[PDB]
């Protein structure tokens, strides 16, 4: 059946995660739990189209720096995840999004921007930023919460979508 290499990328600790096992197993994960390299597959049905979504959860952290290209280069989209709480991890955008066009020789690959741990008080990047951000780079914005669950199908449904139209 159709298979779609789905990617998530962005700094350490902001929900990448969590992210993906609300989607997969649908619960929250909110313990400390640093990720090498996770792969997730599961079966589903996105607008009447039987498909299976190969997931690859990726470590935010630095010395990760080789095994990076390696899988940037065989997924066919990519989840760009920050934290709404962390200016930090907005700014660290603009570096996985070069690394991912020079990786695949190419300005326009399928993305999504999202901007994650919609569901805190203490927000320190403005909605509106976010989605100049995103403007600018002729891709799709999405806030979301791996803790209430909010926008989490719409994100990645949405990066599918997004391939289907490449
Ligand atoms: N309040 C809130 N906390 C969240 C949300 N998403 C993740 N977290 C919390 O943030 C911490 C890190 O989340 P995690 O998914 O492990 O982050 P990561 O980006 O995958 N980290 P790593 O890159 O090291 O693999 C956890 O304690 C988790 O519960 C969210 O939407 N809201
Ligand atoms: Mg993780």
């Amino acid at each position: 059946m159709t298979e779609y290499k789905l990617v998530v990328v962005g700094a350490g600790g902001v929900g990448k995660s969590a992210l993906t096992i609300q989607l997969i197993q649908n619960h929250f994960v909110d313990e400390y739990d640093p990720t090498i390299e996770d792969s997730y597959r599961k079966q589903v049905v996105i607008d009447g189209e039987t498909c299976l979504l190969d997931i690859l959860d990726t470590a935010g952290q630095e010395e990760y720096s080789a095994m990076r290209d390696q899988y940037m280069r065989t997924g066919e989209g990519f989840l760009c995840v920050f934290a709404i709480n962390n200016t930090k991890s907005f700014e660290d955008i603009h570096q996985y999004r070069e690394q991912i066009k020079r990786v695949k020789d190419s300005d326009d690959v399928p993305m999504v921007l999202v901007g994650n741990k919609c569901d805190l008080a203490a927000r320190t990047v403005e909605s509106r930023q976010a989605q100049d951000l995103a403007r600018s780079y002729g891709i799709p914005y999405i806030e979301t919460s791996a803790k209430t669950r909010q926008g989490v199908e719409d994100a990645f449904y949405t990066l599918v979508r997004e391939i289907r139209q490449h």
